[PDB]
């Protein structure tokens, strides 16, 4: 699993523990060891959401499996909660695109997971 | 709909009003209300297109529906036209990836759109 | 084909010529002309892999075809090798997401491909 957040929140507003918190929470949510989880936060972005430049986030969650209708609804609550508390983003200004990756289409360690 | 532009054009070259213009032009193109539209512009990027560092862009349009053969041609004309007029990027140094997202795979406000 | 690498290594760690090399090597690997190859390198990112901040990368390769089981293994070996030799990123701290794009879903030069 790989989680990416793109936001107009300033860099100084991103807590130093946020990547570790996300790692850990996503391990619990997906049932995967934290070692497998990658997280990426991109602050200071030129963005608008609904025509407004109030705090917002455009995010992606990729996983080989563990993606689906009910799971994604659950992830949205987890992730909106974390973004709300730690980045002070309203949950209605967050989009999360979910990608169920085929193992043959994820490279790692000189090969793929297939 | 969510539109992202990644470009090597410098930040000072992005006009005031660009994000608003994109929002408005996308609302017209897609028929979706501007409240649901997100736009994200990322200048000053280390990029090459065709081995050259002349102005270029790599973009993405995600939408739940409103993606398809003729629609995407229309969008490419619109969006390359904006990049050319506003950012002075040649249309032949732009790629736009189009993604027709399943509503179950788009999270927003503590749920998905399914 | 379009290749994007996001990394926590610093910009000064990216060697002169890296985007050229990537262009060249990807042309060789995909068989596509270099003119159509786009590369994008994003250093100095706020990242974690497995909860560690040691050098890592999150990458994407998009191509209209030339994506598949064996191909992707080959590309992973290539690209992990480059990131290791050039950017001193361990291969086991790189993920590469591969995307086989439908030509109708790729915009370029005011239109889309087929
Ligand atoms: C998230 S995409 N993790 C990739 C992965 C999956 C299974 C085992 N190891 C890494
Ligand atoms: C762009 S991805 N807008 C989101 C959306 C689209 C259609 C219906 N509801 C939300
Ligand atoms: C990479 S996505 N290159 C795009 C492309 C592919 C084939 C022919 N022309 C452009």
């Amino acid at each position: 699993p790989m989680f990416i957040v793109n936001t107009n929140v300033p860099r100084a507003s991103v807590p130093d523990g946020f990547l570790s918190e996300l790692t850990q929470q996503l391990a619990q949510a997906t049932g995967k060891p934290p070692q497998y989880i990658a997280v990426h936060v991109v602050p200071d972005q030129l963005m608008a959401f609904g025509g407004s430049s109030e705090p917002c986030a455009l995010c992606s969650l990729h996983s080989i499996g563990k993606i689906g209708g009910a799971q994604n609804r659950s992830y949205s609550k987890l992730l909106c909660g974390l973004l709300a508390e730690r980045l002070r983003i309203s949950p209605d200004r967050v989009y999360i695109n979910y990608y169920d990756m085929n193992a043959a289409n994820v490279g790692w360690n000189n090969s793929t997971f297939a």
